[PDB]
């Protein structure tokens, strides 16, 4: 029942929305990753971005999203590179609910950070990928792929930058 209070953000310069696994979610994250030979993410860290905006003059009002069920399947796990070229390893997710709410804010003046919305949970953000590394993201997103896994999120979080 988390939710955008978007009147108490919405004199900030840039917006930043998330969502945060559901208890049973973590657990499933957890067991995906229980053989993952590189550090992660804590389950306190793990989180979904939902929105990544910079404006600095925000609307003064919007339609606020208030999703009854977020969801999201847990397609891949793929490697990414940050800004330094370091590699990152994120959870890709299959989610028309978190891209509705992306689309519901972008449309009303919110621009999010990137061109394309992108739902995806980064496991880790300093990453040797080495052997042991890849063949673990290999049975991952081979076991994705025998044992669909379902991710849902408890509500919309939002703070400001
Ligand atoms: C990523 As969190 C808001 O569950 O500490």
């Amino acid at each position: 029942t988390a939710r955008i209070l978007y009147d108490r953000l919405k004199d900030s310069k840039g917006l930043y929305v998330f969502t945060d696994p559901s208890d049973a979610s973590l657990i499933d994250i957890q067991e995906l990753i229980a053989e993952c030979p590189f550090e992660t993410e804590n389950s306190t860290e793990w989180a979904v971005t939902v929105l990544y905006c910079k404006e600095e003059k925000l609307p003064d009002s919007i339609d606020v999203p208030e999703p009854k069920s977020l969801t999201a399947r847990a397609k891949e796990l793929t490697i990414w590179q940050d800004h330094k070229g370091r590699d990152i390893c994120v959870m890709l997710l299959d989610s028309p609910d978190l891209e509705a709410v992306n689309r519901k804010l972008v449309s009303q003046g919110l621009p999010h950070g990137h061109p394309e919305y992108n739902a995806h949970l980064t496991l880790a953000y300093q990453f040797e990928n080495n052997a042991a590394a890849r063949l673990f993201i290999e049975e991952c997103n081979q076991h994705l792929q025998n044992y669909p896994l379902f991710l849902t999120f408890d509500g919309l979080k939002a703070t400001r930058m």
